[PDB]
């Protein structure tokens, strides 16, 4: 636990060639043509591949292809270990949710440009600060202690907390690197060769379809592998979800690695989620490591996901605990299998005879087989019940025979325990009969960030329960 780069805190900008780049993140090759990195290493960016997504640099190591939002230019905020960038209030929480006192972060709103704040862990607690702007621009937290640049801002604030209710001692670590949609830099590259993959058990016991833990053996990569049944062609589903993944691009949306479709067996190979579902996850954790603030935390990340597909045109169906996925840091991506377009003002009706997961299904689903992104709005309002309750079953005390004869008469499930007001209204707004009198992901995702702008949703839960 150090703070490497802190004796240059208050080093010149011109004290560095301006046109320099330096590593955010270890990089491990990826392809041929791709080149390894390794975090504070100082590169030399040549050009950009043809999305933008990766560029080529000189390292002193070789030249090669490395993603490019692994790097960020010398003389760029980014590059300091504590300078997290958009990160909302709850992640900051999450982020300051265990170290040691003085652990700090800086960030800066997506929604409003410009302003930043400092989010400080001290006593178990994180204090929030904005940080002023002086009509010359100098910044400060003090108004008796202006400086002209943030690290400046950062320096006084580790030497004197003047104001902070302690020092900043410690840059909180970041997240995890960010997602790279493939392995290549070239375009289409997504066909691998079938004897590279090493194919090991199913995973999820059968629930998720064929699906199996597998490895790459070139890069010892751990991977899902999804393969068809042949014993039924619908080939035409299947290759119809391999060309869908390769358009998904989202931080929490499953990411695709490659295809095997030239011939059969086909396969689409995606990243491994290590810890399972989230079903599973929540019902086994430790709720003193997972508390409110994780759970928030993971709601979020999962509302992200849908708005995503929501702007994108595409439904789900499926969305359930069940169906999203943990991976380290407490990431969560929604598995994105049977992915439908369906263009926003529109509707999608199933085949007559085709059964429903009953307790996440809205009512309009029920009765006419009608699906609608905001049939997926009435399902994500299960699934954060069922984060709210670490895992319990929907409607306990309820026959299945009878939940659309309850909801019919506006009944719905109770709050949970301990869960606050905002959150659980939220829920309500969710499982509102008409579907066009239900918010959007747009509108869900937002909510969350603005719900606990004042006190900790720790505090909140305290107050729910004593
Ligand atoms: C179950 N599952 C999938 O269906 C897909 C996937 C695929 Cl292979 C193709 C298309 C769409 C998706 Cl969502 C990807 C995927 C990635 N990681 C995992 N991890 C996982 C699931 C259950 C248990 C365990 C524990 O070993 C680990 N599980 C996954
Ligand atoms: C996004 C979901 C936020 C809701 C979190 C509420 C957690 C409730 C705490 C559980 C208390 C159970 C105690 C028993 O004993």
């Amino acid at each position: 636990a150090r703070w490497n780069s802190k004796e240059n805190l208050l080093a010149g900008p011109s004290e560095n060639d301006p046109n320099l780049f330096v590593a955010l993140y270890d990089f491990v090759a990826s392809g041929d043509n791709t080149l390894s990195i390794t975090k504070g290493e100082k590169l030399r960016v040549l050009g950009y591949n043809h999305n933008g997504e990766w560029c080529e640099a000189q390292t002193k190591n070789g030249q090669g292809w490395v993603p490019s939002n692994y790097i960020t230019p010398v003389n760029s905020l980014e590059k300091h270990s504590w300078y997290h960038g958009p990160v909302s209030r709850n992640a900051a929480e999450y982020l300051l949710s265990s170290g040691i006192n003085g652990s700090f972060l800086v960030r800066e709103s997506e929604s409003s440009p410009g302003q930043r704040s400092i989010s400080l862990r001290y006593e178990g607690r994180v204090y929030h600060y904005r940080i002023n702007t002086a009509s010359d621009g100098k910044l400060y937290v003090s108004s008796e202690s202006r400086f002209n640049t943030l690290a400046e801002l950062v320096h006084h604030h580790s030497t004197v907390a003047d104001g902070l209710i302690t020092t900043l001692h410690y840059p909180a670590p970041k997240r995890n690197k960010p997602t790279v949609y493939g392995v290549s830099p070239n375009y289409d590259k997504w066909e691998m060769e079938r004897t590279d993959i090493t194919m090991k058990h199913k995973l999820g016991g059968g629930q998720y379809g064929e699906v199996y833990e597998g490895v790459w053996k070139k890069y010892s990569l751990t991977v899902a592998v999804k393969t068809l049944k042949e014993d039924t062609m619908e080939v035409e589903e299947f290759l119809k979800e391999a060309a869908v993944m390769k358009e998904i691009k989202h931080p929490n949306l499953v990411q695709l690695l490659g295809v095997c479709t030239r011939e059969p067996p086909f396969y689409i190979i995606t990243e491994f989620m290590t810890y399972g579902n989230l079903l599973d996850y929540l019902r086994e954790c430790n709720r003193q490591e997972v508390n409110a603030v994780v759970l928030l935390y993971m709601a979020t990340q999962i509302s992200s996901a849908m708005e995503y597909l929501e702007k994108k045109n595409f439904i789900h169906r499926n969305l359930a605990a069940r169906n999203c996925l943990v991976g380290e840091n407490h990431l969560v991506k929604v598995a994105d299998f049977g992915l439908s377009r369906l263009m926003t003002g529109d509707t999608y009706t199933a085949h007559a005879g085709a059964k429903f997961p009953i307790k996440w299904t809205a009512p309009e689903s029920l009765a006419y087989n009608k699906f609608s992104i905001k049939s997926d709005v009435w399902a994500f309002g299960v699934l954060l019940w069922e984060i709210a309750t670490y895992g319990m079953s929907p409607y306990p005390g309820i026959d299945l025979s009878q939940v659309y004869e309850l909801l019919e008469k506006d009944y719905r499930m109770e709050r949970p325990e301990g869960c606050p007001e905002k959150v659980y209204e939220l829920m309500r707004a969710c499982w509102q009969w008409n579907p066009s009198d239900r918010p959007s992901f747009a509108e869900i995702h937002q909510a969350f960030e603005t719900m606990f702008q004042e006190s900790s949703i720790s505090d909140e839960v305290e107050k729910e329960l004593g």
